[PDB]
DNA sequence: TTTTTT
């Protein structure tokens, strides 16, 4: 049943629905064949998963890889996240005959930074085929749920939504949940009901699982954080239809800027949060908006993330990140994106000398794209200039706050600029020459 | 305006 293995080196697709057995299956059925094997999950919940479900299910401790633990037996079959993949240097020399790469739609960077050094690494590796494998290949819609009836938001309804309104009654009894694109617009929903009689409890990053009940009415409003250790299965789903995202704009004001919106959910979301209920019973979905976006679309600041992860966290030099997404780039069958590797390796290329407690700080901060930060630190610092502004994402100047006067040798906008602004600064006007 | 993985 799973894609044979060739002679030869060989890539081959992999499109199933209910994602869940070419993850366990499939790699079992290999592994019977006296293969080696190796199954990428961006998921570290996932990876763990599965390392115990395989061995009830199949009688193998399989080998875990994970940023945190990590598990070794000696089985033909490894279970390791993206991101720990790419910590351990790509592809080892003759270690896998066959490299699954699990929920390849995921457009996130580390994803795809992955599977584009899978693409890469794998033939020169040894292996002899690598697995593309996702149940919702690029150009997906959301489809019909048999245990799902999709019931769409009118003017009616006492609780204001997004353009909409929630009946009361619709959420009075049962446990439901409520999906809201801000982390603040969830707490003042939470409140609008909590305050009216009803049991709601917001949840997101950063809190604990606990703090749902696990029976009860209950009106749980959350953003897409994933409730890891807890079992979905709700009466009903309000979705909000929008999700948080950051995208590039060459505003050519000096350079680019990366502003973090808000955007109408794709396919792979609607369907993701959907899928919260309907599980062993009929269950309801309430929407704000019927369209989608097709799936298999991610923008340019993901290309910019790479560059930046490559430098920030797996030592890869702009160059050599260039290779992997070239790959990645170069498959059919995986998301699209324009093709800015040129230009973004480009402006990497020119962010040397960065001071390393800067971007130790940035990193461990957890803040997106920390190379970028980092780097616009490295130089605010360099001049004893102010950085752009004194949101939390540059808090790693704070110190040097009393020595920092005059304007801000602006590289790029990650944000609201609210200090004055120069761009007489040699690393502007390189990347200034970038945009052209 | 979020989440997730290094």
């Amino acid at each position: 049943s799973p894609p044979a293995v060739p002679q030869t080196f060989q890539v081959a697709h992999l499109h199933a629905p209910t994602g869940s057995g070419k993850s366990t299956k499939v790699p079992a059925a290999y592994a019977a064949q006296g293969y080696k094997v190796l199954v990428l999950n961006p998921s570290v919940a996932a990876t763990l998963g599965f390392g115990a479900y395989m061995s009830k299910a199949h009688g193998i401790d399989p080998n875990i890889r994970t940023g945190v633990r990590t598990i070794t037996t000696g089985a033909p079959i490894t279970y390791s996240t993206y991101g720990k993949f790419l910590a351990d240097g790509g592809c080892s020399g003759g270690a896998y005959d066959i490299i699954i790469c699990d929920e390849c739609h995921s457009t996130d960077s580390t994803t795809i930074l992955g599977i584009g050094t899978v693409l890469d690494q794998a033939e020169t590796a040894g292996a002899r085929l690598v697995v593309l494998a996702t149940a919702t290949p690029p150009g997906s819609v959301t489809v019909p749920h048999p245990n799902i009836e999709e019931v769409a938001l009118s003017s009616t309804g006492e609780i204001p939504f997004y353009g909409k309104a929630i009946p009361i009654e619709t959420i009075k009894g049962g446990r439901h949940l409520i999906f809201c694109h801000s982390k603040k617009k969830c707490d003042e929903l939470a409140a609008k009901l909590s305050g009216l009689g009803l049991n709601a409890v917001a949840y997101y990053r950063g809190l604990d699982v606990s703090v749902i009940p696990t029976s009860g009415d209950v009106i749980v409003v959350a953003t897409d954080a994933l409730m890891t250790g807890f079992t979905g299965d709700f009466d009903s789903v309000i979705d909000c239809n929008t999700c948080v995202t950051q995208t590039v704009d060459f505003s050519l004001d000096p350079t680019f800027t990366i502003e973090t919106t808000t955007v109408p959910q794709d396919a792979v979301s609607r369907s993701q949060r959907r899928g919260r209920t309907g599980r062993g019973r009929m269950g309801i979905y309430r929407f704000v908006t019927p369209g989608e976006r097709p799936s298999g679309m991610f923008d340019s600041s993901v290309l910019c993330e790479c560059y930046d992860a490559g430098c920030a966290w797996y030592e890869l030099t702009p160059a050599e990140t260039s290779v992997r997404l070239r790959a990645y780039l170069n498959t059919p069958g995986l998301p699209v994106c324009q093709d800015h590797l040129e230009f973004w390796e480009s402006v990497f290329t020119g962010l040397t000398h960065i001071d390393a407690h800067f971007l130790s700080q940035t990193k461990q901060a957890g803040d997106n794209f920390p190379y970028l930060v980092a780097y616009q630190a490295t130089v605010c610092a360099r001049a004893q200039a102010p950085p752009p502004s004194w949101d939390q994402m540059w808090k790693c100047l704070i110190r040097l706050k009393p020595t920092l006067h005059g304007p801000t040798p602006l590289l790029y906008r990650l944000g609201a600029v609210q200090n004055e602004v120069t761009t007489t600064h040699p690393i502007t006007k390189y990347i200034m020459a970038c945009m052209s």
